[PDB]
């Protein structure tokens, strides 16, 4: 099982595509909920998500289908259409996925910051860095829900340096224009979801704290939260999962005047990783580094919590330390540091002490030697 929020609030669930087309915004909203009985969230919705997923890993196709076999049904926490909580104010994180997933995939990281009252929007990225996304290619196969599907690219090792760098470019594009669709939505805009979804987006009017923007990624989409700062100055603060520095531009790594979070796991990092993060640093930013003990790189996506404990082991899904320890600090972490560098007034700053990688399963920076 995914965890449930932390927090007081309950959680809601619901999709949006607006527009339909491949250039448009596609992401899963997570949201502090006016009710807590809808049936939960279907957590991977669609059997082209596994077939992508079987590419990925580098699989039959077929494989595909059995991974569809044993995880098809799996529901997360979120009260999928739930009425948004009504009464106030929501601070926005927009959220970015890792190489080969999606936005569903980040339910566990996307759910508790919902329960403590964000509004999460969970980007899908149509760069081809997704295993799987789906858009229509005009409004006559959105009104049939005749889906395109679009999936992972694999490079040739020519082709990394340049392609990465279009990526996390677009992925970056792709953030603001989720932004702009959420403030828009908020300012009142109609706007039909391409999908019908028995959620009226009325609701978010008048709902976002317009001022109190943050953009967290993992992985991947840590190389965007950092590329997306740079280009757009209404995200006031960014916290990088993990993140995999290689997609950035060198001219990206002096233009981050945001306050920026680094929470990486202990087996991922190396040396030319780490190199990139402290090109990050500056005497008049705000960066933070802390490093959790025993934990590996899919600790921050839900396939942490997919399996049992041998299995989840052996696939790297799980580390030597406990999958629900390792994102409550993550999380708790990210909490205190939202609350600093956007001036929430709610109790976050009680895990002040994890931003100093202050606890047992904390190691303070980074385990790396870069000299
Ligand atoms: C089995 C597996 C191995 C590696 C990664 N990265 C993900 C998976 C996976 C895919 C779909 C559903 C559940 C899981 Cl655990
Ligand atoms: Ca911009
Ligand atoms: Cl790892």
């Amino acid at each position: 099982k995914i965890p449930r929020g932390n927090g007081p609030y309950s959680v809601g669930c619901t999709d949006l595509m607006f527009d339909h087309t491949n250039k448009g915004t596609f992401l899963r909203l997570y949201y502090p909920s006016q009710d807590n009985d809808r049936l939960d969230t279907l957590w991977i919705p669609n059997k082209e998500y596994f077939w992508g997923l079987s590419k990925f890993l580098g699989t039959h196709w077929l494989m595909g289908n059995i991974l569809r076999l044993l995880f098809g049904s799996m529901t997360t926490p979120a009260n999928w259409n739930s009425p948004l909580r009504p009464g106030e104010k929501y601070p926005l994180v927009v959220f970015s996925h890792g190489l080969g997933a999606f936005r569903t995939l980040y339910s566990a990281i996307g759910i508790d910051l919902a329960s403590h009252g964000f509004i999460v929007a969970a980007v899908e990225h149509r760069d081809r860095s997704a295993s799987a996304t789906y858009y229509f290619k005009d409004q006559s196969a959105a009104e049939i829900g005749d889906k395109s599907w679009l999936y992972l690219r694999t490079l040739k090792q020519e082709e990394e340096t340049h392609i990465r760098n279009e990526q996390v470019r677009q992925r970056a594009k792709e953030c603001s224009q989720a932004l702009s669709l959420i403030l828009d939505i908020d300012h009142g805009k109609p706007v039909k979801n391409a999908l019908d979804l028995k959620f009226d987006m009325e609701q978010l009017k008048d709902s976002i704290d317009r001022e109190k923007i943050a953009v967290i990624g993992h992985s991947f989409g840590g190389a965007t939260v950092i590329q997306t700062l740079s280009e757009d100055q209404r995200f006031r603060c960014g916290i990088a999962l993990d993140a995999w520095m290689f997609p950035l531009g060198d001219e990206v790594y002096s233009r981050i005047p945001q306050p920026l979070f680094f929470i990486n796991s202990e087996y991922f990092q190396y040396p030319a990783n780490i190199i990139k993060m402290k090109k990050c640093y500056s005497p008049d930013k705000e960066r933070k580094m802390i490093t959790i003990r025993g934990s590996v790189h899919q600790n921050f996506a839900d396939f942490t919590f997919a399996t049992g404990k041998i299995i989840g082991h052996m696939l790297k899904l799980k580390g030597d330390i406990d999958s629900n320890v390792a994102i409550d600090l993550s999380n708790k972490a990210s909490l205190a540091f939202l609350q600093k560098h956007l001036g929430l007034h709610k109790d976050f700053d009680q895990w002040d002490c994890l931003i100093e990688g202050d606890d047992e399963n904390l190691i303070p920076g980074t385990n790396i030697n870069t000299t």
